[PDB]
DNA sequence: GGGGGAAGGACTC
DNA sequence: TCAGTAGTCCTTCCCCC
């Protein structure tokens, strides 16, 4: 199996500076602005000028400010760039019917039966940033290897606006000399976990008791793990169906007061439903961003698809439910359906 | 014992 | 004074052949 990674670079920061050249070689940073406060709120991602400089995903919108108080900052525009991601994703289909879209900028190519060897693989993976250019002048960087995760960890390296291939001779010493903590899917708390095991390279998973492993990282994880130690992950690029949809929202001001909170609840049904399109879901689960932040979840499976009438009650009794088991304040309210006909 | 599922939370991105 | 809200897993409790 030979796998091409497409992960488009610093994508929100990037698609606004081509909607708009004047910001480039300007540190640029899309925010995600709460309404709670003045720059209440956090940074979705910021180009490399911006990240140069500690300015990245995550922190603080009134943080950035005071690291680069004279940046661009731009509220952050999903739509705009979720349609131009929609673009490139159609011209990654003309190379290959196997692709896997993972996230709204990156997506899996099972190259196989496209080319022979990876000289032929990082051809066609130039062939593809240059359509990209052409098309929409939106760098990416491609990672190519033999599997899924090996193709990230190719393009992680390689990025930004680059390109990589690990062969599986680079494989096989990666197994070896990579920090595990930067192999897709080990976050913080599992890379932490495995410290404390002397564990800090794929190969020393194979050196553990695996009931001691699984019993502290958990058994996929570890089986995970351990397949890759193996050089044995071979996972299929597959059509991703989107499992769940739903919206959830910042309230003005934290409350447990039903009423306060649900035109926030109802509003979030609705803009669910339009994205439901024409889904139909037998779940629904109503959840809660507490105001320490811990998040607090109630839902319920029907047997039968769940009409929009239907949602606006039965979220209402999930809602009382969560405010019944939790006495905590509430600062997020939202709403989420799975389980599609 | 294990197929099968629903429900609430952990972890990742 | 930290947005948003998807996709596995894991745990527990639980029905049932
Ligand atoms: C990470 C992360 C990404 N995003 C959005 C912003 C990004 O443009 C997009 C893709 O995440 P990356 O993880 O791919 O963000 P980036 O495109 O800016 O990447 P890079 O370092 O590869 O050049 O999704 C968030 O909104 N919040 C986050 O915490
Ligand atoms: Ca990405
Ligand atoms: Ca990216
Ligand atoms: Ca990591
Ligand atoms: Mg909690």
């Amino acid at each position: 199996m030979i796998v091409l990674f497409v992960d488009f670079d610093y994508f929100y920061a990037q698609v606004e500076e081509v909607l708009n050249p004047s910001l480039k070689g300007k540190p640029v940073v899309v925010c995600v602005f709460s309404g709670r406060f003045e720059d209440s709120g956090a940074v979705a991602t910021a180009n490399y000028e911006a990240r140069k400089f500690g300015v990245k995903a995550g922190i603080p919108i009134v943080e950035a400010k005071k690291i680069l108080p004279n940046a661009v900052y731009l509220p952050m525009r999903k739509e705009v760039y979720q349609q131009v991601s929609s673009r490139i994703m159609n011209l990654l289909r003309e190379y290959s019917e196997k692709i896997e879209i993972a996230s709204i900028d990156e997506a899996y190519l099972d190259i196989s039966d496209k080319v022979r060897d990876y000289r032929e693989a990082y051809n066609l993976g130039l062939e593809i940033k240059n359509k990209i250019l052409e098309k929409e002048k939106i760098t990416v960087t491609v990672g190519i290897s033999k599997n899924k995760v090996f193709a990230k960890i190719a393009a992680d390296m390689a990025k930004p606006n680059g390109i990589k291939v690990i062969d599986d001779e680079e494989v096989k010493r990666l197994i070896r000399e990579l920090d595990i903590a930067d192999v897709p899917g080990i976050g913080n708390i599992t890379a932490e976990k495995l410290k404390k095991l002397g564990i800090n390279k794929l190969v020393d998973t194979l050196s553990i008791e695996f009931d001691k492993l699984k019993g502290m990282i958990g058994e996929a994880k570890a089986k995970y793990l351990i397949s890759l130690a193996r050089d044995e992950y071979n996972e299929p690029i597959r059509t991703r169906v989107r499992k769940s949809i739903g919206r959830i929202v910042t309230m003005k001001r934290n409350s447990r007061n039903l009423e306060e909170i649900k035109p926030y609840l109802f509003r979030a049904i609705e803009e669910s439903y339009y994205k439901l399109d024409k889904r139909i879901p037998k779940a629904i689960h109503v959840v809660a961003v507490t105001e320490d932040l811990d998040i607090v979840s109630r839902g319920r499976t029907f047997p039968h698809g769940i009409s929009k009438e239907t949602a606006y009650s039965e979220s209402v009794k999930l809602l009382q439910k969560i405010l019944e088991e939790d006495e905590r304040k509430i600062r997020r309210i939202g709403v989420r359906f799975s389980k599609f006909i």
